[PDB]
C-alpha cells in the first residue's frame, strides 16, 4: 500500500481515536509510514484544554535568536540564547510591527517570502520548554503519558519520553533531521498561526545524506551524523534540482503530525502559535534503534538498546552482543501490531 509514498491524512471517529497505539498500527497497515510523515485530524468534540486564556504567566526559560547564513537554497542556522521571558512578553514581540507575518494571498506567496528573507531580521523561537498544555483528566492522545514500550528506558535503564512546548513566531525554523535514535514523534498544534513541513520518504533518506555531505564536506569529516546538530537548511527548489523525492504539508491549529523512524523533516512557523511534542516507540522501531548512526563530535542523546533486545529478541541477544546481527531493514513493511488489519 501507498506505492507513491505521499503524505496521507486520517479522520478517526471517537471510538477509533481512544486507543493511541492501536490507531498508529492501523495507519501503518494503510502505508502511512512510507512518506515518513502523516496528519491525524481528531473528532471535533475532542479538546485537550477548555481555554488558552490562562497561560500568560508561563515562563520560556531559554528563548533562542535564530541567525541564518547562506545563499542559493543552502543555509546554516546558529542559535543565540537570550534571557528568560513569559508567554505574554513573547506574544507582544511576535505580534509587533518588527516581527509580524507579512501580507499574503496564497501559501506559495508566503513560502517564497520565507526562502527570500530567512537571513534578514533574525527572529526569536520559544523552543524546548519542559511542560504540557493538556488538562489532568485527558486520557486520549495525552503527549505527557502515551505509555508505549519507550517507557522501558524510563524503568531503571532531559527525557526523550517527556513533553516539550514550542512558542513560534513568523520565520522561526526547524532544520533537516530524523529523531534521536531514529524514534517516532508526535506534534500537536494547540492554537495560533499554521506550521509548514517538508519530508523525505525513509526509503530515500540516504540520498538526502549524500547530497548534504557533498554540499558540506568539512562538517562531514568532523562528524559522520552532522545533520543531528540540526543546523542545515535546504530549500525545496534545491532538492528538485537534484532529483531528491519530497512532499509538503501545512499543519493548522487542532491537528496532529506523526513522524516515523528514519523520516527526514524540516519546516517553518507562519506566525505566533504553540505546539507540544514528545518521542514514542513501536515494536518496529527496535531494529532502527540498533542501526541508528549517532553524533561522534559531542554529551549527545544515546539510548542503550540492550533492555529492548533481551525482552523482544532473546534468540538474537548473543549474536547481537558479538556484533554478528546483520538484519537489513525494509522501510516499506508495517509494524507487527498491524497484523489484525
Ligand atoms: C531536547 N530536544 C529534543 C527534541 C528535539 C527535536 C526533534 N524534532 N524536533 C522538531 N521536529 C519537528 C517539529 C519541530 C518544531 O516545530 N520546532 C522545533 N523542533 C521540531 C525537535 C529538539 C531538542
Ligand atoms: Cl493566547
Ligand atoms: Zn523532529
Ligand atoms: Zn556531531
Amino acid at each position: 500500500l501507498n506505492p507513491s509514498a505521499r503524505i496521507m491524512t486520517f479522520y478517526p471517529t471517537m471510538e477509533e481515536f481512544r486507543n493511541f497505539s492501536r490507531y498508529i498500527a492501523y495507519i501503518e497497515s494503510q502505508g502511512a509510514h512510507r512518506a515518513g510523515l502523516a496528519k491525524v485530524v481528531p473528532p471535533k468534540e475532542w479538546k485537550p484544554r477548555a481555554s488558552y486564556d490562562d497561560i500568560d504567566d508561563l515562563v520560556i526559560p531559554a528563548p533562542i535568536q535564530q541567525l541564518v547564513t547562506g545563499q542559493s537554497g543552502l543555509f546554516t542556522q546558529y542559535n543565540i540564547q537570550k534571557k528568560a521571558m513569559t508567554v505574554r512578553e513573547f506574544r507582544k514581540i511576535a505580534n509587533s510591527d518588527k516581527y509580524c507575518t507579512p501580507r499574503y494571498s496564497e501559501f506559495e506567496e508566503l513560502e517564497r517570502k520565507y526562502w527570500k528573507n530567512l537571513t534578514f531580521n533574525p527572529p526569536i523561537y520559544g523552543a524546548d520548554v519542559n511542560g504540557t498544555l493538556y488538562e489532568k483528566h485527558v486520557d486520549e492522545w495525552n503527549i505527557g503519558r502515551l505509555r508505549t514500550i519507550l517507557d522501558l528506558v524510563e524503568k531503571e535503564s532531559e527525557g526523550v519520553n517527556t513533553p516539550y512546548l514550542y512558542f513560534g513566531m513568523w520565520k522561526t525554523s526547524f532544520a533537516w533531521h530524523t529523531e534521536d535514535m531514529d524514534l517516532y514523534s508526535i506534534n500537536y498544534l494547540h492554537f495560533g498561526e499554521p506550521k509548514s513541513w517538508y519530508s523525505v520518504p525513509p526509503e530515500h533518506g540516504k540520498r538526502l545524506e549524500r547530497l548534504a555531505k557533498g554540499f558540506f564536506p568539512g562538517s562531514a569529516q568532523s562528524c559522520e551524523a552532522f545533520l543531528r546538530h540540526k543546523m542545515t537548511l535546504i530549500s525545496p527548489l534545491m532538492l528538485k534540482k537534484y532529483g531528491i523525492p519530497f512532499d509538503k504539508v501545512t499543519q493548522e491549529a487542532g491537528e496532529f503530525m506523526i513522524t516515523f523512524p528514519y523520516g527526514y523533516h524540516a519546516g517553518f512557523n507562519h506566525g505566533f502559535n504553540c505546539a507540544e511534542s514528545t518521542n514514542f516507540a513501536t515494536r518496529r522501531w527496535i531494529e532502527y534503534g540498533k542501526q541508528a548512526v549517532l553524533c561522534s563530535c559531542r554529551d549527545m542523546v544515546k539510548i542503550s538498546m540492550d533492555v529492548f533486545v533481551r525482552k523482544f529478541q532473546p534468540e538474537r541477544y548473543k549474536l547481537w552482543k558479538a556484533g554478528k546481527d546483520n538484519t537489513v531493514i525494509d522501510h516499506t513493511l508495517p509494524t507487527p501490531e498491524a497484523a489484525e488489519f
